[PDB]
């Protein structure tokens, strides 16, 4: 009942963090617009929600590319058409786009740059501007999903993904102050490693990804808390930030949720 | 129900943030140890909890000075003797101790340096060390209360209070990493302006304080969100951080809750 | 001459910080490539250098748009053609591109987003990629010019300029670590208000600009040090970071030089 | 002669960074006050100064505990007595005080806390307040020496040394803004690993320290620059910060000089 009568758009909800976030919002009694590119996985999210006893009248699934004008327009229009308003936008869609040759570092082509920023930054900007007037009317909120790769530590392998998130953080802070005069609250969450479809999207096989998780989780210099992040761990923070009654006074912040990963220095990997 | 069968110590719970935090914890089913020096205000906190349907056996009221070895031991020891364990420690007690001659800035006397750090930093460190063995056994948690005055912006008026909170943020981060090996979770919250007994404690008349709150709340360059912070605003965050089930993956962080105050540059108080 | 036998590329040297930086480098025995779009102002810079005791053979002038592939290529290649190498690159060109209709905040159009990042971010990335093999050979350095607008405080007016600089800082940190293995040192400077052609490029009249400078310099909550920044103030820091013998151990850092501006909170403008 | 006719007090100049800093200031024609507890090593610095060609009339040696009202009074008294004024104060003295049983982590005793802050924080505060009236007259400067251990990364072993430095950074920022009204410039430098007497002071055998330096320098995740810091590396920065003509616009900042150490994440130590 936390979000009863609230319409929430969750980008990237056809998998990972976005999927679980939409599921929680739904269970919380909210109208949810779930979206992604893979029709099969998007429906899977829809099914998880229906099996919850939640009506399909409270769910709007949209197959679209969030980096295209038409895709963005479809997400916004279908939500208003089915719900008549927008209370919260969660810019969750994102990915570390790899090169065709697994190239990392300064050598990554400018094409990777363009593709990564278009998704991890530009889309966030366009969705924000398009939902803006609707949030002004509903005195709504925005919750962006960033990453500790934004900084303050260097990220020398997937540099464009890193700088796009760094730009995201200042975009979150800046629109938060700008939109605050209209009663809107903009915040963010910067996850550390979380088990989702992220690594698979990068080209990592399921078995290699599992090996990645176990190593990270079992070494304290990697993840101090000793456990791999799970989708719910981030979804919980997103809902908290969207619950004005609870997180009200937090504004323009991106909460780091990384089990302590960003607090450990490279030298500390050695005794 | 969120904190049923959980024992929480809330330092500085005889007023402001600590009072409301203690109240919310009790309403959430927790055994709570409330403490402070003013016996009159501490009892007020207790009454509010009792007149909520909370049994007196779920409350441990302790009058003590958290800056002394004896006061610290009493807080922890009475909690163990009353509830049998400690699940959460919220280091909330703190204050911007004023200069006896009203001096601010670099000129503030060294005596104020000692009193300020002993309260806003040393007490937190000693309570952490003293509750540690019990939190190891319960795989509990710690939530400290810092302030945006810790940085990154400069604080030229009450410098000792500021550096004390700056030191505290690194203590939070460092004990979070050191204690994580025991299944413990240390986090913090850094509030902006919140209406409590803080300004009064500083010697400000309630009339001046109200004018301060109203002015800060009405000027977007001061508090962007447009409203003064309330004790509950910070209490909700502390409970959230104490709720391992919900906030689990957040570790060694001090969430800024200031309505945007710290995001505003001085130059931005003026229009182009 | 502490920069003798050193060849330096100074982007955006037809005006402001870049012009002064080029002057000082040349003044200290360096081969310098100056570049910009306004040939008249670019020639202005060359004459100042020449007016000294510097021979025209130590100065290479390139009229080019640093945002285009061709412009970027002309700058690098003419530098290699005339001097035979590249020891340090200073990514100074940058500008807060205004909306033709004066819009600010979240409302600024996507066209401004594209133009702002293309110059303040993309150009830096491409110049870096393009000079890399030569910096690897000379074990040279890179000095980027950022801005305090990058963060940690919000910038609700010229958001895109702000986020491009925030991304720039993480690009500086990340390339510093990636390129450190090659003996290269990447650093940066984040200026506060500086009297240059910056406000003019934005469209501000000279009278308004001087009025802006005076107000900032005379109000401690704006500029604590009590004086407007000057081109030379930023140039001195660039040279210091480019001077490996002196600043060697500084790596992946962007020194803030703002007379204390970023250290003052909005509330402190009252007290 | 960059600092000719300028009087500089360099605390902790009987070894490491302070020694080298005092030496450079002296070579630059500055009146210097070198202080420490070990008269032997203190005189060693003095000797290095005189052998540089500097007259001992511009050298004031002082043996004193910088943590006592007396020691600091003596440092300041002899400085004014022999020089009549004070232009710059460098708060360099500091150290990581070990537990009687090598105890580390949260368990370090309160005794360690007291000793650590008294030297690393309190002394800086006291020297700052005591030189203040003299810097106001001379529109002088202050340069403190902090450490990357102050944050943003956690320091779980010597917690007290870390929080004292973190407090130092906010003290630097705050006194800089406060003292700026008098034309005084306060800044700082935050070193990464530098080969000095630091480790020995901790109780580490010289052979072990060498093993430590070699290991740190040879591991990219430890020191990306590939070389251990040298006292000269930090001294260079201190003098830069003291040279108002050059570093003028930098105010209330602590320049990180760690060869990139603080930029590497714990996970990045693994492939
Ligand atoms: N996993 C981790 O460790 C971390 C993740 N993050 C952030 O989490 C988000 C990614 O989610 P998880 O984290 O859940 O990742 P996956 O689980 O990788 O989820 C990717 C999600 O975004 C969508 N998406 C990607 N590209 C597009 C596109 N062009 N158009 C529409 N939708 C798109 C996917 O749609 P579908 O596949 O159909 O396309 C899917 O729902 C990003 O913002 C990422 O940076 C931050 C830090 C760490
Ligand atoms: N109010 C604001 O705008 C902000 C407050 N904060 C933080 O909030 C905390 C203060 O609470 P509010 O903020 O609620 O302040 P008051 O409402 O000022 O609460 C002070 C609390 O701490 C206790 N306390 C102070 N000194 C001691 C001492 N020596 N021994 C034991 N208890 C002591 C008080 O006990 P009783 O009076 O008996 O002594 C009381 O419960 C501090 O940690 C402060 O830095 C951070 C940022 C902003
Ligand atoms: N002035 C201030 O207060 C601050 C400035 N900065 C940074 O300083 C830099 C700007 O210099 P000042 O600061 O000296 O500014 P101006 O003095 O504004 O200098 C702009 C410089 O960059 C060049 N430039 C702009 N766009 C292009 C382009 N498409 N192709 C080639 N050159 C281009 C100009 O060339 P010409 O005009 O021919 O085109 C000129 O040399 C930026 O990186 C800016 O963000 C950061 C903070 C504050
Ligand atoms: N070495 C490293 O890797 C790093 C060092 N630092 C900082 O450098 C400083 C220490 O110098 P180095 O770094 O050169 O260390 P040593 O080379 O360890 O120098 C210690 C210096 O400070 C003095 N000192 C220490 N305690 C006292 C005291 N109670 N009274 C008077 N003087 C005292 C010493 O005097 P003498 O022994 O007579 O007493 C000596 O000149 C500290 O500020 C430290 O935090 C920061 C980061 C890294």
């Amino acid at each position: 009942p936390r979000f009863s009568n609230k319409t929430v758009i969750i980008t990237g909800s056809s998998n990972g963090i976005g999927r679980t976030t939409a599921i929680l919002f739904a269970q919380e009694g909210a109208n949810v617009t779930i979206t992604g590119r893979s029709s099969e996985r998007l429906e899977e999210t829809r099914q998880i929600i229906l099996k919850s006893g939640v009506s399909e009248k409270q769910v709007n699934s949209v197959v679209a590319d969030v980096t295209t004008e038409d895709g963005q327009d479809q997400i916004i229009n279908s939500t208003l058409k089915q719900f008549g308003k927008i209370d919260v936008l969660v810019n969750n869609a994102g990915a570390a786009i790899p090169d065709a040759f697994g190239t990392t570092g300064t050598d990554q082509g400018i094409d990777i740059y363009h593709k990564t920023l278009k998704l991890n930054l530009q889309a966030v900007i366009e969705m924000t501007k398009k939902v803006k007037p609707h949030l002004v009317a509903s005195k709504g909120e925005i919750v962006n999903v960033s990453s500790i790769v934004a900084g303050p530590q260097a990220q020398p392998d997937f540099l464009y993904y890193a700088i796009a998130k760094a730009a995201l953080d200042q975009y979150t802070r800046s629109t938060a102050i700008d939109l605050a005069k209209f009663g809107i609250r903009v915040n963010s969450v910067s996850p550390g490693m979380v088990e989702t479809g992220f690594t698979n999207a990068m080209g990592m096989p399921d078995q290699a990804s599992q090996k990645f998780y176990n190593f990270m989780a079992s070494h304290k210099e990697c993840i101090p808390i000793g456990a791999a992040g799970k989708p719910e761990h981030i979804a919980n923070i997103i809902l908290f930030l969207a619950d004005r009654n609870l997180s009200f006074y937090i504004l323009g912040q991106s909460i780091v949720a990384d089990g302590g990963t960003s607090l450990v220095m490279g030298t500390q990997a050695h005794d």
